[PDB]
């Protein structure tokens, strides 16, 4: 209850605690989880990534092989909008963000789906995000952060904003090579002491001096108030977090909560991608498959990104991605993927996104 953190403030609103809980896709973070973050004064993130699978294609035009068929019902609106209801219905109006990734054909149209959603950020990585604000200018109030790898993006996406809208990113996420899900360096960069987060920090920090002091959050591999006090003290404002999410009951992908607590470090990999980013990966499910020459068939229904070509990507790297996520949401451990930070190996119990955020906060 009583915390020496103090409350974030991001465009026009506030959160209670400088902590994000990060988006997660397929069908991680979504209404249970985003919602419970929220409601304890962090600021919860609903993934529009793959919508289509909630509740097993319940909001869904079209279904071919038990897939959503194309982008418009993979990002599905009618699911993001429950999804976000949902949400509110444990959070109120206590801020949520929606994340959505940008190499996506649609990236406009799920953008504005998030906006009348209900959304107050909007978190976009996956690629440069320098026309966030070019679908964003019926929503005045939502608040836009693009997530980034360096200080060079951080500078080239404020000029690119300043120069064609008047306007300039409401905060920053710089996420590191430790991260789950896809990352912002080349597989050799991720090793090198260079593109260690706290190093990342105060670069990017520094950069943002020109701009205003724009609001930084730092993101990957932070597990617990040490790590968020050094991030703090290295001049971000907030901190990113997910693993630690990845691991409470409330995640909407129920299949982490029996995967995580047997999860061994050795059982971490960087893999390749659809996406044209690595992966940080568990070692089970689609990704064994593969190597016993039992890799599920590939024939692309849903079209989830652009960088793959409907399947030219997918066919080489040996599996495809919203597939995975997809069977990995509605609980297929034979052949779903599964993502991790690399602090992964080190969720044991699982707890409670109350008793969470009370053990980050505390002090
Ligand atoms: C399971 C999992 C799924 C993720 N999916 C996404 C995603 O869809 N979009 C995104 O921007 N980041 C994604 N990430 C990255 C997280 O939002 C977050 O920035 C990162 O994992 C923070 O590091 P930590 O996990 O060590 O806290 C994912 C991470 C994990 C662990
Ligand atoms: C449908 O395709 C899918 C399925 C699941 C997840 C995704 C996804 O978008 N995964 C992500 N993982 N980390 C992300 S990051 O934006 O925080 N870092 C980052 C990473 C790379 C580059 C830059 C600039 C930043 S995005 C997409
Ligand atoms: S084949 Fe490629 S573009 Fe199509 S759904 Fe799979 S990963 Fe996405």
């Amino acid at each position: 209850m009583v915390s020496t953190l103090k409350p974030l403030k991001i465009g026009k609103h506030t959160i209670k605690f400088p902590i994000f809980q990060g988006g997660m896709g397929v069908g991680i973070s979504w209404d249970e989880l985003a919602g419970n973050v929220a409601k304890e004064g962090a600021l919860g993130v609903i993934s529009a990534v793959g919508t289509g699978y909630y509740k097993n294609m319940r909001f869904v035009e079209r279904i071919v092989a038990k897939k959503p068929f194309e982008a418009l019902n993979f990002y599905s609106k009618k699911a993001l909008n429950e999804i976000f209801a949902n949400a509110r219905k444990i959070c109120g109006n206590n801020p949520l963000g929606a994340n959505i990734l940008y190499a996506i054909n649609d990236y406009g149209r799920v953008l504005r789906d998030s906006c009348e959603a209900g959304a107050n950020i909007i978190i976009t990585g996956a690629g440069l995000p320098t026309n966030m604000p070019e679908f964003a200018k019926d929503f005045s109030d939502v608040a836009l952060i693009p997530i980034i790898s360096s200080a060079k993006a951080l500078k080239i996406l404020c000029k690119r904003w300043s120069d064609r809208y008047k306007r300039i990113p409401d905060a920053f996420i710089v996420e590191g090579p430790l991260s789950g899900g896809h990352q912002g360096f080349k597989y050799e960069d991720c090793f090198k002491e260079e593109f260690r987060l706290e190093n990342l920090v105060p670069k990017v920090v520094e950069a943002s001096k020109e701009w205003g002091n724009i609001p930084i959050i730092a993101a990957g591999g932070i597990w617990d108030r040490k790590d968020i006090d050094t991030m703090l003290s290295l001049g971000a404002s907030g901190v990113q977090m997910a693993t630690r999410f990845l691991g409470t009951k409330e995640c909407d992908a129920k299949v982490y909560a029996d995967l995580l607590p047997t999860l061994k470090k050795e059982d971490i990999l960087l893999i390749k991608s659809p996406v044209g980013y690595p992966a940080r990966a568990i070692n089970t499910g689609v990704i064994k498959r593969i190597e016993e020459g039992n890799a599920p068939k590939i024939a692309c229904v849903s079209n989830c990104v652009a960088p793959c070509n409907r399947g030219e990507e997918a066919k080489k790297v040996g599996y495809c991605i919203a597939d995975g996520l997809g069977r990995s949401y509605l609980g297929n451990r034979e052949e779903g993927l599964y993502f991790t930070g690399a602090n992964g190996y080190r969720v044991d119990k699982i707890i409670s996104v109350h008793e969470l955020i009370k053990e980050l906060t505390e002090g």
